[PDB]
């Protein structure tokens, strides 16, 4: 093993970067804002953990993520829920595909 070359905050600091760029994606707004449970017809019911960039951000800086793993778990989940609630046919749906692809090509490069 010995595959880490990371620290405590350093690792986190990066997460903030990737998040930013993605947050400024032409297909990253579907999450930028939280899904109004009152407006949307039963959203929480379908989405176990309705995450969003607006939240993840506050949590990231607040120091909610002890390491990269956690931070990632949330991100990957952000695009996941969408693929579930939304459909590739719907605007949001497609957006999830574009982002997901980026998050990876961006994450792998960041560290990997």
């Amino acid at each position: 093993g010995s595959s880490g070359s990371s620290g405590d905050s350093k690792d986190l600091a990066l997460c903030s970067m990737i998040l930013t760029e993605m947050e400024t994606h032409e297909d990253a707004w579907p999450f930028l804002l939280p899904v109004n449970l009152k407006l949307v017809p039963g959203y929480k019911k379908v989405i176990k953990k309705p995450m969003d960039f607006s939240t993840i951000r506050e949590k990231l800086s607040s120091g909610q993520y002890p390491n990269l793993e956690t931070f990632a778990l949330d991100v990957r989940l952000v695009f996941d829920n969408c693929e579930t609630f939304n459909e590739d046919d719907s605007d949001i749906g497609r957006a999830g595909h574009n982002m997901r692809k980026y998050f990876e090509k961006k994450w792998t490069d960041t560290f990997k």
